[PDB]
């Protein structure tokens, strides 16, 4: 199928959702996931080591296919969707970083149908937290990439993952792990674009961190265990919950 439509609302539907590698068919990890993300709202995925987060950022990405359930965008399955089209309704930036071997401009515009405008460009690194780093640069964005990010630190190289993500105003994003190394002011470029953005009316967010400030500002917090959401809601009926997020927050 390829499915186009002009807008997308971004409204991600787990149902009753579950999935097991095909590469060990017998051991499902995530086991019966029902959540929503909507427009406009944030959605915080917390959870030990192995309890199943990069596993739904990457069936949202449509990487694999639930094994049981459905995982609906506005209404219709991911696979009903034309994949060129789906891959720029749907961004993701993840711990380890897809650089190239062209400029930090072009590395940014990677992937567009339409050749940006510098000052796109430049809006892209500012909310991601790169344009700084970018800009005492010598050569700044024509400065080029000597593939895989070897003049690039870890946390250039995410900022920069998360300028691409970001100049293709995607109506679902996802952050797992994606800002570990950024460094403070750029760490607060995310949160500038995650709560206070314009944009974020105009997509949903799955996201997946250790910086529990973040997270305490999700308007949804969803703990996962053995594949399995055990509790969900906001920062205060989990902390009176007294639960596994409780016991998270005070470690
Ligand atoms: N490529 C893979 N093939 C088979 N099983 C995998 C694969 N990747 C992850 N898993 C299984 O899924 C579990 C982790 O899921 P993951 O989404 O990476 O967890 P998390 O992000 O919470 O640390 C692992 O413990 C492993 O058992
Ligand atoms: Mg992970």
């Amino acid at each position: 199928g390829l499915l186009t439509p002009l807008h997308l609302e971004g409204l991600v539907q787990f149902q009753d959702v579950s999935f097991a590698y095909p590469n060990r068919p017998d051991v499902l990890v995530l086991q019966g996931l029902t959540f929503t993300l909507r427009p406009g709202e944030v959605t915080a995925l917390v959870g030990p080591n192995g309890s199943g987060k990069s596993t739904v950022a990457a069936l949202l990405q449509n990487l694999y296919q639930p094994t049981g359930g459905q995982l609906l965008l506005d209404g219709k399955p991911l696979p009903q969707y034309e994949h060129r089209y789906l891959h720029r309704q749907v961004a993701a930036v993840g711990q380890e970083p897809q650089v190239f071997g062209r400029s930090l401009q072009e590395n940014i515009a990677y992937g567009l149908t339409q050749k940006p405008t510098m000052e796109e460009i430049t809006a892209a690194a500012v909310k991601s937290g790169a344009h700084s780093f970018i800009s005492g640069l010598p050569q700044g964005y024509d400065t080029e990439v000597d593939e895989a990010g070897s003049q690039l630190s870890g946390g250039q190289r995410q900022a920069v993952a998360l300028a691409r993500a970001l100049i293709r105003k995607p109506c679902v994003l996802i952050l797992d792990d994606a800002t570990s190394a950024l460094d403070a002011n750029s760490q607060l470029q995310v949160e500038q674009l995650l709560y206070e953005s314009p944009e974020r009316y105009s997509r949903s967010v799955l996201l997946i961190t250790q910086h529990l400030s973040l997270v305490e500002q999700a308007d949804h917090i969803l703990f996962l265990e053995g594949g399995a959401i055990r509790e969900g809601g906001t920062h205060q009926q989990l902390m009176e919950k007294k639960g596994c997020y409780w016991a998270m927050v005070q470690a």
